[PDB]
């Protein structure tokens, strides 16, 4: 599924990112634009061997389990393809995981370099919720 911005805004409130951690909800329509570009399927290969998976784009590293990540752990105690569906709670209960371990949004190098210090309220302006 390809979120529209409020659309994905909306169901980021619905499951609890809204002010999640202190980042409010603009953060993480933020993240998730620059991540995916708001598709639930997205995949990205790293050159470590680990993958990126779904709207947020959650590593195989650390936080789910691929079966082709060596050395890797499963900290989600998910298979990555859970990540891809159209439903996002797999997605975002993880990304709560990641985002309460110190660096806090930082994790996302994509809402450091894209997010970080801009008006990222800006992405759900305009939207019903
Ligand atoms: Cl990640
Ligand atoms: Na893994
Ligand atoms: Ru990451």
């Amino acid at each position: 599924k390809v979120f529209g911005r409020c659309e994905l805004a909306a169901a980021m409130k619905r499951h609890g990112l809204d002010n999640y951690r202190g980042y409010s909800l603009g953060n993480w329509v933020c993240a998730a634009k620059f991540e995916s570009n708001f598709n639930t399927q997205a995949t990205n290969r790293n050159t470590d061997g680990s993958t990126d998976y779904g709207i947020l784009q959650i590593n195989s590293r650390w936080w789910c389990n691929d079966g082709r990540t060596p050395g890797s752990r499963n900290l989600c105690n998910i298979p990555c393809s859970a990540l891809l569906s159209s439903d996002i709670t797999a997605s975002v209960n993880c990304a709560k995981k990641i985002v309460s371990d110190g660096n806090g949004m930082n994790a996302w190098v994509a809402w450091r370099n894209r997010c970080k210090g801009t008006d990222v309220q800006a992405w759900i302006r305009g939207c019903r919720l």
